[PDB]
Order: C-alpha cells, then structure tokens, then sequence
C-alpha cells in the first residue's frame, strides 16, 4: 500500500503517522531518522609540507673556470662565483625538497563540488521494526525485508563546506588556497606536489646565494621561512567547532555527520499482509479529556487524562490529527472503560488538539503556566504558530479595546447616514 | 618589460604584435597557440556490463520439505516447488553476475564537473623562439628560459560536455544514466558496481523461476533481456563526431582537445637584454605605399611596395596598426633606399591600413577585387565589420541618395521662415 508523508530532518526525534486502507483498521507508523551523513564530491589539487634544503658539496677548480646548468629538481639557484679560497672558482648549488617525513604531517588542498545525502531510517509499523538506509534522492528505492521506501529530495540544499578546503592531520579548514603552480613565498603552499609518491615538485622559497668568504670551505645562502609552519601558527579553529547546523565532520572520505535542517518527503510501500480488517478491530465511543498541570515549554509539561468506552480488549491506534501537539507511544492498551493518560509538549499558553483513538474525534483545552527553571538540556519537539502563541485573555483585552475604538466611529457614520436620509 | 594583448583562440594561426618602450626600437612578436586541451574534473559512479545468470545445481529431498535463506549475491531468487518428479520437492535458486570479460568491455558512468584550461604557446620575440605551456587562469605563471607569461581567463566559458556522460571503449556519449541503485530492467545500467574488482553488484533483471515439469531434472527461468546489449544497438554517434566547436575528444583522462572559441588575454614580461636602442636601428623617413593586386580574403591576396629612405642597413619591424589587414613575416632587411614588398590579408573591399616600417607611420589605399575561387582549406585570418566592408562608391550613392531626400526639407522650412518673416 502506497503512502507518503514528510519526516522532519532532526535526528532521533520520532514521527507519528496513521496508515489506513479503506476496508481496514488504521495502524501506527513511527518513523525515525537515526543517522544522516552527507558526502561531498572531492578531488585533491596538491599536498603541502615543510621543505628541507639539500645543499650538496660544492665544485671548486683551483685554476680553471666552471659553469653549470638546470636539471630536474625544485628551486635551483646555481651560481659560479669567481676568485675565492687561496684564482680558484666555486660553483655553489642548492635546492629544496620534501621534508624528512611527510607521511604523517602533510596538508591536502581539496576542492568540494556537490553533496550526497545518505540517511539512516528506522521504521516501526504494526508490530514490526525495521533497520534500513536510503540515499535521499527522488528515485533510489530503499528496501527492507518486505517493504520499499523512496525518499524525495531535501526541501533546501545546505552545506557546511566552502568551495575549497584543507585537510590537516585530522582537521578541516575552509581556506582559499592558491591555485596550482601559482604560489607566493612565505604564504601557504610553497612546495606543491600532486601526491606524496609523485614527483614534479614546484617551489618558491626565494633561496638567494651569497659569496663565500672564510678560511674554510662552506656555502652561504638565505631563505624565507616556511609558509606551512606559519600557517600552522596562524590557523584558526577547525570546522569541527564552527560548523553551522550542529553537525560533525569526520574524514576518512570527508563526510558531514548528523546535520539538522529541512525535511525529507518520504514515500513508502506498506506490505499488504501487515494490516487487519475492520471485522477484528473493536469500536470506540465517548471520548472526553481532562487537563492537569500543563506547565509549558520544557519537555513534557502537560498531563491529561482520557475518558473512553470501547467494546473489546485489543489494540488501537491513538493519534493526533492537528499539528500543535504530538502525543506519545500511539497504541494504548485500552479497557472497556478507563482513564488513560497523555503527556502534552506545548510551548504556548493554549491547547486545541484533536485525538482519534480508533475512528472517533475529540478536543482538548487548557491554559498553560510559565515554568520556573531557566536552563535545560533537552531539545524541543514542536514549532510555534501565529494565532496560537498569545493568551486568550489578552486576545479579549485587545479585541475589546480595538473594537471600542471602532464602535463609536461606526455609530457616528450611521448617525450621519440616518440624519441625511431623514432630512 | 610588461606587455599585454588578447590572442584569439584559434590553433596554428599566428598573431602579430609590436612591443616598444621610450628609448628603444620597436620589436616583433609572434605568439601562436599550438595545442590547447581542456580537462574537466570527473568522478565515476558505476561500471556496467552484460551479465551471466549463474544457475547452480538444485537441491531435492525425496520425502521431506525444504526452505532456503538469502545470501550475499546479486538479484537472487529462490523458490521451493512442491510435489514433483514421481511428495519430492526441489529448491531452485538463481542469481546473476558480471560476464566472463569486463576489463575489456564495460561502460564507465563518469560524472563531469567544471574544467581546467591548458595550452601550448609558441612565443617568438626578437630572434628567439620559446616553447612553453601555460595554465589559462590569471594567477599561474609559465616561464621559458628567461621570460614569464601569465594567461588571463577565457572571455566566455564553454564545454562540449554535459553533466553526465558514458565512456565506452574509446568513445564519449552524452547521455543521462540513472542514479546509483536506481535502475529498471531492460535498460541501461541494470548491473552496477563501484569498480570492476570490487564487490556490491546491484541488479534488477526480473529473473523469475518456473515450476519444473519433465522426466528429467532441470530448472526453468525467464528473464528480461540485457539492457546494455540493448543499448549498444541504439548507441548514437560519439562526441568525436558531434562536438560543438570542432574539438576532438580523446580519453585517457577525458580531455577535449583543440577547441576554437573566445580569446586569451595574454600578459608577458619581455627580458630586458633582448631590446635595441634608438641609436642602433636605422632611422626611416619618406614612406610610400603603392598597393598592388588586392584579391582579398583568401590568405595573402595582397602585394604592396614600400618606398622608403633610411640611413643604416639592418632589420626593421613592420606592422599593420588597424584591424582590417594583417601582414606577413613582420621583419624587413632594409637598404639605404629600397623597394621592399609586403603581403596584406584583408577581408573587405578596401585596403585602408597603416604600416610602420621602423616607427614612421604611413597609410595604404586600394580597391580590393573579389577572389576567383569558392572554397579554400585555410580558415579566415580577419573578420567582417559593418562600416568597413562597404565600398566607397556605394557610400557615395547612399550619401547622395539620402542627402537628396533631406536637404529639400531644409529648403521647405526655409521657405516657411521666409514667408513668415516677410509676409
């Protein structure tokens, strides 16, 4: 049987629903989203470390002269200084390379295009629970042992990620790194390389060579500082601690785990064998509702009692049809006459919610009192609605005042109409 | 020395320029794009083939009954048919897998994000020709032995490719494959895998079993046909043969070789030692231009004559300033008085351009006769312009024809002014 609802995308908050086929008793539907990783589409441009400057032993002719040419390394500066060390000649050479150990400490400069949308659903229906997952696109079917779910696209696209990103030892940084082979000395990305194994380094360290002047042989040079270490000093906070929806970030493949945004339109194919016809369900009359405390806004400040009358013992499917209150556990063990209890969860001083136990209908009414506790650790479960968050006594005061400011005006214009038509 | 122009993106058609500065003689510049491929960032989802349906030997109990549980396989069907082969029962089961040979023949459902922009320039300056290869974006410098070149981004972005694509044996087909695990039987992408050697074959081929009835043991099954072999019957033409700008496509990394669109703003640093002062080039006065043939638009249908008067004997740098003619060879060995000859390449009925021999600028004037051949292998070296492709005779006809229909209005309103101010 085909049925389609809209799960809200907040992890581990259950969603209640009724599925009914015309000719069958209704049945419960508790759907929860227990994990939601979303995976962007990545590729790596280059891989950065600190340098080590290989300076080989120099070449000196005591009498003749020397020249040297470019070869396959990183930044060269090979100069061929003249008369030195008593005319001799020295040809100094120096070139950077990767550090002694990049296999642990190296940054990756990764680019992020678009995201996938994995999920983690539990579905409880009738007396059967089900563990499954689904790619949230409009077409891919998620199959349980018997049923099939498709999970249409998110109402709004959202990313914690910028277009560029850096992966360090474990941490994820939004930082507009320079493009390939287009680098400045001292900034991030002096040494670039397509992988740790691959060759063809590029470099910009401004390694300048100087004239040697000493009794013993050396080779003098100078260099700007490493840009990667300067960046490690100046790096702010990672995305584990700045992310914009309470999500987490974890990278072996760089996923963002357990966001909280938007809502998932669902569509579900309930198996035909998991129902019951109306010839086996009981019949329910005479629901009324008493309201207890209702100290609102916290978690479960409301307490209400139901009064009912059935024809058998069995199971029913208690369910709210309105959207302000979402009741709890959804299949109450009724008796022939009873007094079962609910827990409201409101966040406004009113109550107008409709209960259907196995086919009936009723209402509730209350006035909710503000709590005396200022700070609490538990998440909300409902949303505020206008024309539901202002107390009815204040509605009466504003209506009386705002209508008294109009009644005299309408009386005046009726006086002018009557006095004109009388002449 | 900094110098910046805009090279039109057409391979193997040279482009002329003069660069100069105060105190030096102008020098030649020929920059010809040789080999310009563009590479888009890709990632593959899944790897499709044909298939073989593994149908193993069945199981039969002579008296008792049988059940079978599922297993980690592909599209897997087991059924447990009852009384048969004179209450014996059989447990038929079958599934599919990749064919005998998919490393040879398989599609790759590559998804294609945006694109990089390599190029292959020839740069000729003075008496030195350099062969480099620049990344076209405004940051990445490309160095020869001595000069440095950056290539600004393309004036207008363009791709032959689409968002999804399918790579067969050597070919590229723009096609919209279904998502991962979102397939229908008898069409493309029945049997998917993230790579060849990996596991997770996902299949919906509608294999269904039948009740056996014979005098020998067998196992009957029906199945919809292979969608991949259905696809190769209906595969159209690859993008080698349908690309939108004459770009070839060859795929080990899926590059789109040799487009022709837009123009590359180049910027360049000429090495300072390859200049020449104003006290070594010959000073040139008294230029004449006797333009000859002008059979325009093909390649080089012009022949002009320079009649000059110089002092020394050396090389001079010849160049057309206006944008309706581009000359050839860009250098002329002068004499003290000579008659050196150029070739124009105009695409208009008028040769109205300015040649400068070594600084002194002179004009050219001719009528250009239409070419006596319809179709020529070499593409155009100039473009058309309104108000420049219209010969002066027709300008005289149109100006006289409009002035005859506009001056008499002035005559009539002066008749109004006369008859009103005299009365």
């Amino acid at each position: 049987f085909e049925h389609a609802t809209t799960v809200p995308n907040v992890p581990r908050i259950p969603y209640k629903a009724l599925v009914e086929r015309a000719g069958y008793a209704p049945l419960n539907l508790e759907i929860t989203v227990m994990s939601s990783e979303l995976i962007p589409s990545t590729n790596l441009e280059y891989v950065t470390c600190k340098y080590t400057t290989v300076v080989p032993s120099p070449k000196v002719k005591c009498c003749g002269t020397l020249e040297c040419s470019s070869a396959r390394h990183a930044d060269y500066n090979c100069k061929v200084f003249g008369g030195v060390y008593p005319e001799n000649s020295q040809m100094s050479e120096a070139y950077v390379e990767f550090s002694a150990d990049c296999a642990a400490d190296h940054a990756q400069a990764v680019k992020v295009h678009t995201a996938a949308l994995k999920a983690g659903l539990r579905i409880v229906y009738g007396n059967t629970t089900s563990m499954l997952d689904v790619y949230v696109n409009g077409v891919t079917p998620g199959t349980s042992k018997d049923l099939k779910v498709i999970a249409g696209p998110i109402s709004a696209a959202y990313t914690p990620f910028d277009h560029k990103v850096i992966i360090h030892k474990g941490k994820v940084y939004n930082y507009d790194f320079p493009e390939y082979g287009a680098m400045k000395p001292g900034a991030f990305g002096d040494i670039q390389a397509t992988s740790l194994t691959s060759n063809d380094l590029i470099a910009n360290t401004d390694i300048r060579l100087l004239k040697p002047s000493a009794k013993n042989v050396h080779v003098p040079y100078t260099q700007a500082a490493s840009g990667f270490e300067m960046w490690k000093n100046n790096s702010g906070r990672p995305l584990q601690e700045t992310a914009p929806f309470g999500c987490q970030i974890a990278v072996n493949p760089l996923r963002a785990v357990d966001c909280a945004y938007g809502n998932i339109p669902i569509s579900l194919d309930i198996p035909n064998a998991a129902f019951v016809r109306v010839s086996d369900a009981p019949l329910v009359t005479a629901l009324k509702c008493e309201v207890g405390e209702c100290v609102y806004s916290a978690d479960f400040g409301g307490i209400a009692t139901l009064q009912y009358s059935s024809d058998r013992e069995g199971q029913c499917s208690v369910h709210s049809h309105s959207s302000t209150a979402t009741l709890q556990e959804s299949t109450v063990h009724v008796l022939q006459k009873g007094g079962a209890t609910i827990h409201f969860s409101t966040a406004s001083p009113q109550a107008n919610f409709i209960v259907s136990l196995c086919g009936k209908k009723t209402t509730c009414n209350a006035e909710c009192k503000p709590p005396a506790d200022h700070i609490v650790n538990v998440p909300h479960k409902n949303d505020q609605e206008f024309q539901a968050a202002v107390s009815q006594t204040s509605w009466s005061w504003l209506f009386a005042l705002f209508g008294g400011a109009s009644s005299l005006l309408v009386i005046g214009v009726m006086i002018f109409a009557c006095s004109a038509l009388l002449t």
